[PDB]
């Protein structure tokens, strides 16, 4: 008897002493004590702190620079969008929640900051995806006279909101389900719970196969070959240093990228590692979203590498932060 079950959430602490209360009226101090729900409070904090100026300056930045107008930037101009929908959705909400030490807006709440923090991290995924696509496609030309144009890039974001929303609105038709997760304090799909009413199961292996394995071979595959030809059209100019300058710091970029990637993308397949194989045992409110409480950093190290490494960036925000000097 893992926790305790009950009508919109599973609190993953056993009731045998008759201490559990709802997630939704009463705080979880059985699950951790006060000052850890307080470091919970201040990492969200952290997050704040450090994820809305960084992204909210790339869209500002944006505004102010006509250079960086390009539409191989719009898919980056979304990826900060995404992290915002992070930051308020999800980041402020759990400050709020946690506290209290539960989720105090109630279930309605719940599907709330569950559906937006769930899509602004998936349209931060498929970010990451359309812009290693739209890369590829500019450099390997893999198609016989292509240009790549401001209504393609249109269509790789409104192409990231479909697969998000393919993701963050099932749980509220009636595909899988929006439960507080962890300590309680955030809300997120339930894969804790094997509820045949919605069908979990199912839910959890299309999560896993189209939003969780899909997205790691798309980037591998293209920035792939990517290197693969960035390498080969280097090696026939030897003589240009330059040249061999870009092609080494093209592949310390897309290998920095990739890493990025695995670092967000590697918890999850561990931890589900360990439900395929040692499943029967229990898993801690901590456990099972180890994996969440650190991809949710991602709001901060990606647009310092997909954007305050780009070059051109870099030297606009620090005219815009310098009030148009230097
Ligand atoms: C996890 O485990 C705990 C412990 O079992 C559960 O908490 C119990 O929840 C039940 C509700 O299902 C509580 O029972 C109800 O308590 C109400 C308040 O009673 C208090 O006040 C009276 C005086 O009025 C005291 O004598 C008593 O000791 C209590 O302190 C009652 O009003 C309720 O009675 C009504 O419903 C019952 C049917 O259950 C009818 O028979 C009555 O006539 C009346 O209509 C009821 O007794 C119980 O008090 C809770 N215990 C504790 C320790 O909190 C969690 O709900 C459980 N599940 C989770 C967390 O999901
Ligand atoms: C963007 C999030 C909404 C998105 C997620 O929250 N998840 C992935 C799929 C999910 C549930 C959680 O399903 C799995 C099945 C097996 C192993 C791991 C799994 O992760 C995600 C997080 C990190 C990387 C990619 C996507
Ligand atoms: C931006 C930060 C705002 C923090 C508002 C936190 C308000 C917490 O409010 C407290 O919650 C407790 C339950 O945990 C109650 O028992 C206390 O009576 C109540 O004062
Ligand atoms: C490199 C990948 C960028 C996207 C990372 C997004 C991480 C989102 O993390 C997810 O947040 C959801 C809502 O809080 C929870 O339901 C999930 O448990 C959690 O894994
Ligand atoms: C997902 C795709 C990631 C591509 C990463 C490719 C990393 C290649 O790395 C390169 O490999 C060469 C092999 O000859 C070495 O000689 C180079 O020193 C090294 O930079
Ligand atoms: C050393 C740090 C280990 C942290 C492991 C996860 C601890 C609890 O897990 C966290 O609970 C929060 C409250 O519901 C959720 O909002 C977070 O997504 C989740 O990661
Ligand atoms: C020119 O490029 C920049 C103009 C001068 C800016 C100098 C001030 C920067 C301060 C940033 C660090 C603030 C730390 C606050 C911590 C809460």
């Amino acid at each position: 008897m893992c926790g305790t079950e009950g009508p919109n959430f599973y609190v993953p602490f056993s009731n045998k002493t008759g201490v559990v209360r709802s997630p939704f009226e009463a705080p979880q101090y059985y699950l951790a004590e006060p000052w850890q729900f307080s470091m919970l409070a201040a990492y969200m904090f952290l997050l704040i702190m450090l994820g809305f100026p960084i992204n909210f300056l790339t869209l500002y930045v944006t505004v102010q620079h006509k250079k960086l107008r390009t539409p191989l930037n719009y898919i980056l101009l979304n990826l900060a969008v995404a992290d915002l929908f992070m930051v308020f959705g999800g980041f402020t909400t759990t400050l709020y929640t946690s506290l209290h030490g539960y989720f105090v807006f109630g279930p309605t709440g719940c599907n709330l900051e569950g559906f937006f923090a769930t899509l602004g991290g998936e349209i931060a995924l498929w970010s990451l995806v359309v812009l290693a696509i739209e890369r590829y496609v500019v450099v390997c030309k893999p198609m016989s006279n292509f240009r790549f144009g401001e209504n393609h890039a249109i269509m790789g974001v409104a192409f990231t909101w479909v697969m998000a929303l393919a993701c963050a609105a099932p749980p509220l038709v009636g595909w899988s389900r929006y439960i507080p997760e962890g300590m309680q304090c955030s809300c997120g799909i339930d894969y804790y719970t094997p509820h045949e009413e919605t069908n979990n199961e199912s839910f959890v292996i299309y999560m896993f196969v189209v939003h969780f394995i899909i997205p790691l071979i798309v980037i591998f595959f293209c920035y792939g070959q990517l290197v693969f030809t960035v390498k080969e059209a280097a090696a026939q100019q030897q003589e240009s240093a330059t040249t061999q300058k870009a092609e080494k710091e093209v592949t310390r970029m897309v290998i920095i990228m990739v890493i990025a990637f695995l670092i967000c993308w590697l918890p999850y397949a561990g931890v589900a590692f360990y439900i395929f194989t040692h499943q029967g045992s229990c898993f801690g409110p901590i456990f099972m979203t180890i994996p969440a409480f650190f991809a949710k950093t991602s709001a901060v190290y990606n647009p310092v590498i997909y954007i305050m490494m780009n070059k051109q960036f870099r030297n606009c925000m620090v005219t815009t932060l310098c009030c148009g000097k230097n």
